[PDB]
């Protein structure tokens, strides 16, 4: 049934889908915008690009991801934070392996038309946090280990990209 | 159009992987086992799943030859071989059951049998240990991972059987 999928379509939680909804509710005009390589820019992406902005998702730190996102996801992370300052607890997290970097989508949307890729990756992790002052353990275990999924919406200028819409999520992968 | 089908084809939902191959109305299967629904999903929380899953992690092959079917077992017990092949046995365990819910009812395509989908989210860990003094091998002690389960019910007049079985992948942190 046509059905199935489609509340299959707008009821999963996979980062990706999830961003795919955001954009529309073909790709031969998006590669040559640009001009840079797919494939030259793939492996750039999980050499730098990805780690340098997971680890500061992870952490805590804002300086950094000011620059990459762009004025709405940043300011609906910014807002993430405020109930971590409310429960008087800071981010102490870090990323172990970060596997499954790859470029799936290329679209141009609505508002305008401008150029976009989309960035899905596998990373490993450990998520807590600890009290302001104690330093004790507020939430979060190390002893579990957190296998999360990630979806990045990514545009260029005419340092490098901007982050135009980003999720973080669970990979049912089990590493 | 391209992306809503691409989903359903490269989905490891363990849920829309079991309705992939089902797919190859709902009031004829429900009044054909009389019996009622809502004391079927209550009874598999507290008998059924708690029952199934126990004997899975520890690899209990007594308790899967009842409930499962040939095709599924065969799937089952060649899984388990690997396991000897290598001097492991299984010693899993589910600490938390929480997601129980039958999410469809469908008749078959080949022939006119009544089958029930359940789904199904669990916390467990994962643990194999040698032969002679059983430590370890794989997994983690204290590791909790949570995994979704699916699985397609029937019944021949414990009662019912399992036709067809995947397990592993919830998105779930907890
Ligand atoms: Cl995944
Ligand atoms: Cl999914």
């Amino acid at each position: 049934i046509q059905s199935l999928k489609n509340k299959l379509w707008d009821e999963s939680e996979n980062p990706l889908i999830v961003v795919m909804r955001k954009i529309t509710n073909e790709s031969s005009r998006v590669y040559s915008q640009f001009k840079f390589s797919n494939e030259s820019f793939t492996r750039h992406l999980r050499e730098y690009i990805v780690p340098e902005i997971l680890e500061a998702y992870v952490k805590g730190d804002v300086k950094v991801l000011k620059k990459w996102f762009s004025e709405a996801p940043f300011n609906v992370y910014a807002a993430q934070q405020k109930i971590f300052k409310e429960q008087d607890v800071y981010a102490d997290g870090r990323i172990l392996d970060i596997r499954g970097v790859e470029i799936v989508s290329a679209k141009l949307l609505a508002p305008q038309d401008i150029p976009v890729l989309v960035v899905g990756c596998r990373a490993q992790e450990i998520n807590l946090y600890r009290k302001k002052k104690t330093g004790e353990i507020a939430a979060g275990d190390e002893a579990n280990i957190l296998m999360s999924s990630y979806a990045m919406v990514f545009t260029r200028d005419p340092e490098g990209w901007k982050i135009l819409e980003f999720v973080r999520g669970g990979s049912r992968q089990f590493t």
